[PDB]
């Protein structure tokens, strides 16, 4: 049956939530206490979820994605609710997940982590990614700020969705530093391995305490990337479906791949080897999450029987054109059909 809701203004926003959620505090996301489960939770009220087709579809997309994700190392949905009693009244959507303490930045904080810390942290990211990728879902925007960790260094992947504007990808910004070159410059139709590029950047940063490719702009970042991994070979150049981008790439003086052991001085030789396998220019040749988990660097964490894959994820809706009310009705069904985890 329908729980009792109570009203409360917070972010100059009127929040109407079930009584079970108490002590709401702005952190449009609020920290709260779930009296039913005893969990500290984050409650997110979507703003204008059905204002346009694009926005309505995005609301549907986020809910579908969150409802599907059932893995230790991936953000899960604890609850989803609306104060509405019917489709006609339906206008607001609230999403509930675990309140995560801090992100990966707060932990790195300009400092080198121990090799054991790096092992454990990257292991969990790859474990989550294997899961995510097995459902043919690409994160597309993995960075330290989308990786939440608790006191015990237990990690969850957040975000996934919305996507950054051209303005916020411009200049000296962490929003672009972990992005694979093929997606940063739209070289081609990208695949799941864009995320592996991002993991390599993250891992290097955990090892050195420094951003791997802190480009001041797209062009500066590419030069930083190509200095490390070398300029593309003929094989890759053919794969760059963009004639314009291909032509610019060929304007650059050729450079060989650097010695990673000389770049990551003092680092575990197994970490160096993994980095070389993640940070490959040609995305076809990048190591996958499943393959990376079997790499000797994770010997003390790897367990083939404790690295689950996801149930199939039906994302046919992505290529579907619908009206606002149709995306809305679909979103409503998803809210109403939600079943809480054990
Ligand atoms: C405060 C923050 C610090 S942090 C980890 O981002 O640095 N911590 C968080 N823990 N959980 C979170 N969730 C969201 O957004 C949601 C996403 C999906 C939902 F179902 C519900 C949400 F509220 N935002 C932040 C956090």
């Amino acid at each position: 049956e329908r729980p009792t809701f109570y009203r409360q203004e917070l972010n100059k926003t009127i929040w109407e939530v079930p009584e079970r959620y108490q002590n709401l505090s702005p952190v449009s996301v609020c920290a709260a206490f779930d009296t039913k489960t005893g969990l500290r939770v984050a409650v997110k009220k979507l703003s204008r979820p059905f204002q346009s087709i694009i926005h309505a579809k995005r609301t549907y997309r986020e809910l579908r994605l969150l409802k599907h994700m059932k893995h230790e190392n991936v953000i899960g949905l604890l609850d989803v609710f609306t104060p509405a009693r019917s489709l006609e009244e339906f206008n607001d959507v609230y999403l509930v997940t675990h309140l995560m303490g801090a992100d990966l930045n707060n932990i790195v904080k300009c400092q080198k982590l121990t090799d054991d810390h790096v092992q454990f942290l990257i292991y969990q990211i790859l474990r989550g990614l294997k899961y995510i990728h097995s459902a043919d879902i690409i994160h597309r925007d993995l960075k330290p700020s989308n990786l939440a960790v608790n006191e015990d260094c237990e990690l969850k992947i957040l975000d996934f969705l919305a996507r950054h504007t051209d303005d916020e990808m411009t200049g000296y910004v962490a929003t672009r530093w972990y992005r694979a070159p093929e997606i940063m410059l739209n070289w081609m139709h990208y695949n799941q391995t864009v995320d592996i590029w991002s993991v390599g950047c993250i891992m290097a940063e955990l090892l050195t305490g420094r951003t791997l490719f802190p480009g001041t702009d797209h062009i500066d970042q590419l030069k930083l990337i190509l200095r490390l991994v070398g300029t593309p070979g003929a094989e890759l150049l053919k794969k760059i479906s963009s004639e314009s981008a291909r032509n610019y790439i060929q304007s650059l003086t050729q450079m060989p791949k650097m010695n990673f052991a000389n770049v990551f001085i003092g680092a575990n030789p197994l970490a160096v080897d993994l980095l070389e396998k993640m940070l490959v220019l040609d995305s076809d040749k990048r190591i996958t999450a499943a393959q990376a988990l079997a790499h000797a660097y994770f010997a003390q964490y790897h367990d083939p029987d404790d690295e689950p894959v996801a149930d199939p994820y039906d994302q046919s809706f992505e290529s579907r054109d619908l009206l606002i009310d149709e995306w809305k009705s679909l979103t409503y069904d998803e809210v109403i059909s939600f079943v809480p985890p054990p």
